[PDB]
């Protein structure tokens, strides 16, 4: 459910969507991805047709890391309608994250 994004898709994919959008800064080297993963995917499944949700490699798109100051993984950022609402980093509760996304609802 959680397809990757990248420079070439972001605009039209995460900037200029119609429903607010989640995305999910990871790295195949960080342990604590594997923790956070399963939180991302359930809540994309539950939110599915409400947000779209996102993931972005930083290996992949160093740039859209530098973009947004993506200075360590997991992260999580919230937009809605162009705009940045929301960083999160680290392993927070999943309730949190999920009351962050309910109040971009």
């Amino acid at each position: 459910m959680v397809e990757e994004v990248d420079e070439n898709s972001w605009e039209e994919k995460v900037l200029k969507s119609d429903k607010p959008v989640v995305v999910y800064f990871w790295a195949p080297w960080c342990g604590p991805c594997e923790e956070i993963k399963p939180i991302i995917e359930k809540l994309a499944e539950k939110y599915a047709g409400k947000v779209r949700v996102y993931r972005v490699d930083v290996d992949k798109a160093p740039g859209i890391a530098e973009k947004y100051n993506i200075t360590s993984v997991p992260a999580v950022l919230i937009f809605k309608d162009g705009k940045l609402l929301k960083k999160l980093f680290g392993v927070i509760p999943e309730e949190e994250l999920e009351k962050w996304i309910k109040e971009v609802l």
